[PDB]
């Protein structure tokens, strides 16, 4: 099922501090390149566990969803930040007509594993507890992008001890399981956007020690009991590394009783909901919307 032609081309044509801007700058680019729809924002800080965290509330037109959306966003850890994101919560917050709370959790490795992981529950804790406040149900659905996917992931596997209401998760492209190789890592190692030499790095960056992986705040993957987790939209793009693991653990969910739906965008690469230059980001976008009609 061969490469997007968009995408075709875009793989074609090509200090810690460094990189992040390279990173930031490379975000921003695409954000003039196709502009995000103007959106009401308010900046503010969660008092967490682990110190102040940074999030900007997102406030659509019409606000027609019951229950906040809490974001946390990719960049393997290491990178991204509320403004690279900026353009997929704008839709997300538009498209669907709900509330995001965008969260600037803390980077590594200047934070280590598992620290952002205490910060995104606390947020979404506080989401919970603020949504009455705003006119909405208490329960929140959890979202995130690859890195962020996989502290979304986390944050549902955790929500019933921490007796936090979450009414649905929603994974894009997420990373789910540092411990086992699978065919689409392996066959997708190198070319494809995300490559697994950078996924080495990051996990450096982020854990303590290499025993960090097997464990579940890290690999949520491994959890043996998945029932009465919220409903899952997991979606997944096709030549990507983390595609296999996404979507065993979208199958493992389903087996478990979850209300699941797994979607693989054919001929797309990982990254690619920040990635507006694609028709395929605001596909997924519209599927986001629809999957969280059928959650009341
Ligand atoms: C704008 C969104 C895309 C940004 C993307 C980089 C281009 C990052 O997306 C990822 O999912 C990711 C990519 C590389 C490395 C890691 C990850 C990730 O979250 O965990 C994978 C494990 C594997 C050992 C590393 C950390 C181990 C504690
Ligand atoms: C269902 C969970 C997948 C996760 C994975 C890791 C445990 C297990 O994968 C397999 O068991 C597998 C083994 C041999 C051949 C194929 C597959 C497989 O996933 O087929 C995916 C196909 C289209 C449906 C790709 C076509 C486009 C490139």
């Amino acid at each position: 099922m061969p490469l997007d032609p968009r995408v075709e081309q875009f793989l074609a044509q090509m200090s810690l501090a460094e990189a992040r801007q390279q990173f930031k700058q490379g975000a921003l680019l695409l954000d003039q390149m196709v502009p995000p729809p103007p959106v009401d924002t308010e900046d503010g800080t969660v008092v967490t566990t682990h110190g102040p965290v940074r999030i900007r509330r997102y406030i659509p037109d019409r606000l027609r969803f019951s229950h906040p959306l809490v974001f946390y966003h990719g960049g393997g850890f290491v990178f991204g930040d509320i403004d690279t994101h900026h353009g997929l919560v704008a839709r997300l917050c538009q498209t669907v007509g709900a509330t995001v709370i965008s969260v600037d959790y803390s980077l590594a490795p200047e934070a280590k594993f598992p620290v952002p992981v205490a910060e995104c529950i606390d947020v979404a804790r506080w989401a919970a507890h603020e949504a009455p406040g705003w006119g909405l149900k208490p329960s929140i659905v959890v979202a995130g992008d690859s890195a962020g996917g996989n502290l979304a992931a986390v944050v549902s596997q955790r929500a019933k001890d921490e007796s936090l209401p979450i009414a649905a998760q929603l994974l894009f492209y997420p990373a789910l399981d540092m411990v086992h190789e699978t065919p689409s890592k392996r066959d997708f190692a190198r070319g494809y956007l995300l490559e697994a030499d950078a996924m080495q790095w990051f996990g450096e960056q982020y854990l303590r020690t290499p025993d960090d992986v097997s464990h579940p705040w890290a690999s949520p993957a491994l959890s043996p009991d998945l029932t009465g987790l919220p409903p899952a939209l997991v979606i997944t793009a096709e030549y990507d590394p983390l595609r296999d693991e996404g979507e065993a653990y979208a199958e493992a969910l389903r087996a478990a009783g979850v209300p699941t739906e797994q979607i693989r965008f054919d001929g797309m690469i990982h990254g690619f909901m920040t990635m507006p230059i694609f028709p395929q980001m605001e596909a997924a976008i519209e599927a986001v919307a629809r999957f969280l009609e059928r959650i009341d």
